[PDB]
């Protein structure tokens, strides 16, 4: 066997000379050197080092400044907490997992590090849908009398959380479940092994395709819709407002796709070639990489959106002179509204 596996998991090394041995129980030092697993603990370490402060930042930016409440507002501030969820969650165990060289808490720390990674990256591609529509809505407006309100953003948000969990949450109880992969650092999905005493096969060709596939062919189509209207360059009047947000939530989904296609090419690849020789290597990159879905998003949106940047520039200097080159949103001051 290719292989060596377990009740509970399957690394990617053979066993023909017993060196093999439970990423629950012991240093997978065998697999390869106790530097790149440093490596991956110094990158991980980063990574909280970073995903905290930049989804913490946003957090509190968003909610402080009372007129930030538009869907992408509250997308965002969705995003922040399922990264920051990411954070502790699992990054926590993954960066435990690297410097110990296992799985030292056993199955639960692997499944914090798997769920938490699954329950963030679902939460992110469903906001992009929401997203999608939100934004074919206001661009190709359908609705002759029509504005999404706070009342439809928090359906949204509310939604995204159910679609991450559909896919998230079965793993924990019954249908597939997380098992370490790479160099056994993190936790995903299991491909490896049929295991017919959990139904494997079953819930990847649904994850797959309900948690992959289709949110995908939706946000493509929706896509396909909107190179009309809001055609693609960038620089009433109302219409430069919309169209800019629009490039920022496209980059977002080409920002998603780095993340994550390399990553579930990889999956599926070991999904239909199970027991193969594959190394450990081959899927700590993609996975670990993908890994940076729990903080390049607010960098977009901080980059992109020059009112939140302005706002955060306005929280940090704790009051005000953003540096920027329209409406606006804060507290004590003009945080005032303007309806009709
Ligand atoms: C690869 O093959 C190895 C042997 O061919 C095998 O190692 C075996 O590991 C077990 C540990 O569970 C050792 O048995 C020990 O069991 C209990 C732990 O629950 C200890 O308290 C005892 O002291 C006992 O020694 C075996 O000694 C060891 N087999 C050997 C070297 O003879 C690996 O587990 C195999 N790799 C896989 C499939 O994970
Ligand atoms: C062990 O791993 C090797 C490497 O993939 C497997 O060998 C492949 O076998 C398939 C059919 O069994 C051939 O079509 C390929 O040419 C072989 N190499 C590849 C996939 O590139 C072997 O089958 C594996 N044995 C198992 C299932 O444990
Ligand atoms: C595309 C940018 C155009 C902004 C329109 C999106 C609506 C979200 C912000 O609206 C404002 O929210 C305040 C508090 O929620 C209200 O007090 C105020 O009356 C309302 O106008
Ligand atoms: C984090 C993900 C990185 C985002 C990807 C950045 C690529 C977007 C810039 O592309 C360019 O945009 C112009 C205006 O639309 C087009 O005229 C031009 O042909 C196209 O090449
Ligand atoms: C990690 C996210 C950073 C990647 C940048 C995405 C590439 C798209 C650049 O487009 C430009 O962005 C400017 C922001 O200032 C807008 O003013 C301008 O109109 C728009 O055309
Ligand atoms: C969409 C981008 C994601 C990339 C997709 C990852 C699949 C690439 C893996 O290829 C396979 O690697 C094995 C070695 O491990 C070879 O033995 C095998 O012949 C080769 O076919
Ligand atoms: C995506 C890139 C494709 C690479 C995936 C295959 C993993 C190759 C690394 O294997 C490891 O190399 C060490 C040094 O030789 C050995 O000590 C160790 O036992 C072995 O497991
Ligand atoms: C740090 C540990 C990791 C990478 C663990 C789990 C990740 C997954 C099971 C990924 C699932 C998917 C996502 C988030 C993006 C769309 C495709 C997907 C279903 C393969
Ligand atoms: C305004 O008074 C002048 C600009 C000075 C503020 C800029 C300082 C950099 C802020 C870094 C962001 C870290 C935030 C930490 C979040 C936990
Ligand atoms: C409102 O919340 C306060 C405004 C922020 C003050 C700006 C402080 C930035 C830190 C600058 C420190 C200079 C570096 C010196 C190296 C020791
Ligand atoms: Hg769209
Ligand atoms: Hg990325
Ligand atoms: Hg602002
Ligand atoms: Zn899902
Ligand atoms: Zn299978
Ligand atoms: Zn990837
Ligand atoms: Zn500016």
């Amino acid at each position: 066997m290719n292989g060596t596996e377990g009740p509970n998991f399957y690394v990617p090394f053979s066993n023909k000379t017993g060196v093999v041995r439970s990423p629950f129980e012991a240093p997978q030092y065998y697999l390869a050197e106790p530097w790149q697993f440093s490596m991956l603990a110094a990158y991980m370490f980063l990574l909280i080092m970073l995903g905290f402060p930049i989804n913490f930042l946003t957090l509190y930016v968003t909610v402080q400044h009372k007129k930030l409440r538009t869907p992408l507002n509250y997308i965002l501030l969705n995003l922040a907490v399922a990264d920051l969820f990411m954070v502790f969650g699992g990054f926590t165990t993954t960066l435990y997992t690297s410097l110990h060289g296992y799985f030292v808490f056993g199955p639960t720390g692997c499944n914090l590090e798997g769920f938490f990674a699954t329950l963030g990256g679902e939460i992110a591609l469903w906001s992009l849908v929401v997203l999608a529509i939100e934004r074919y809505v206001v661009v190709c407006k359908p609705m002759s009398n029509f504005r999404f309100g706070e009342n439809h953003a928090i359906m949204g948000v509310a939604f995204t959380w159910v679609m991450a969990l559909a896919c998230a949450a079965p793993p924990l109880v019954g249908w597939s479940r997380y098992i370490p992969e790479g160099m056994q650092c993190s936790c995903g999905i299991d491909y490896y092994t049929p295991h017919e005493e959990t139904n494997n096969e079953s819930f990847v060709i649904y994850m797959f395709v309900v948690h992959f596939i289709i949110p995908l062919i939706v946000i493509f189509f929706c896509y396909g819709q909107l190179v009309f209207t809001v055609k693609e360059a960038a620089a009433a009047t109302t219409q430069k407002a919309e169209k800019e947000v629009t490039r920022m939530v496209i980059i977002m989904v080409i920002a998603f796709l780095i993340c994550w296609l390399p990553y579930a090419g990889v999956a599926f690849y070991i999904f239909t070639h199970q027991g193969s020789d594959f190394g450990p290597i081959f899927m700590t990159i993609p996975a670990f990489f993908a890994k940076t879905s729990a903080v390049y998003n607010p960098v977009i949106y901080i980059m992109m959106n020059k009112q939140f940047r302005n706002c955060m520039v306005t929280t940090l200097c704790c009051g005000k002179n953003p540096l920027g080159d329209s409406t606006t949103v804060s507290k004590t001051e003009t945080s005032q509204v303007a309806p009709a």
